[PDB]
């Protein structure tokens, strides 16, 4: 502090067919997201974008982890290797591969995501929880 070396600042669902913005400001109140949700139309393509800042020194083996739950039941875990980053003025962005929202009536509904940004020292750069609601339409 009071400027940390690593600051995780945002999550964006990058989705060209979405009618509005799908952004979590991660510098604010993280708890607020648990009673909120991003709506995605079933079957649409999107990426998850993590925005973060490195301010003073090199960090190795940065890693993004998402655990997906449905009705409080864990259904999946995915780990994404972000890499080694040096300090820079401009924020960095990490994009996951393109994936598709679930599709079909049985796969619709609400999902919760537990996200974590870490490194090879297992530093908790940020941990947060957010929701996805899969719908027939926007």
């Amino acid at each position: 502090a009071m400027v940390p070396n690593v600051v995780v600042t945002g999550l964006t669902l990058v989705c060209s067919s979405a009618p509005g913005p799908l952004e979590l400001d991660l510098t604010g109140d993280l708890e607020s997201f648990k009673k909120q949700s991003f709506v995605l139309k079933e079957g649409v393509e999107y990426r998850i974008k993590i925005s973060f800042r490195v301010n003073r020194e090199i960090v190795s083996g940065m890693k993004y982890i998402q655990h997906t739950y449905r009705k409080g039941v864990k259904i999946d875990k995915t780990d994404y290797m972000v890499g080694s980053y040096g300090p820079r003025a401009e924020s960095y962005s990490f994009l996951t591969p393109v994936e598709e929202a679930p599709k079909g009536m049985l796969a619709r509904g609400s999902y919760s995501i537990k996200s974590r940004f870490t490194d090879d020292d297992k530093t908790d750069h940020l941990s947060w929880e957010w929701n996805l609601t899969i719908k027939k339409d926007w």
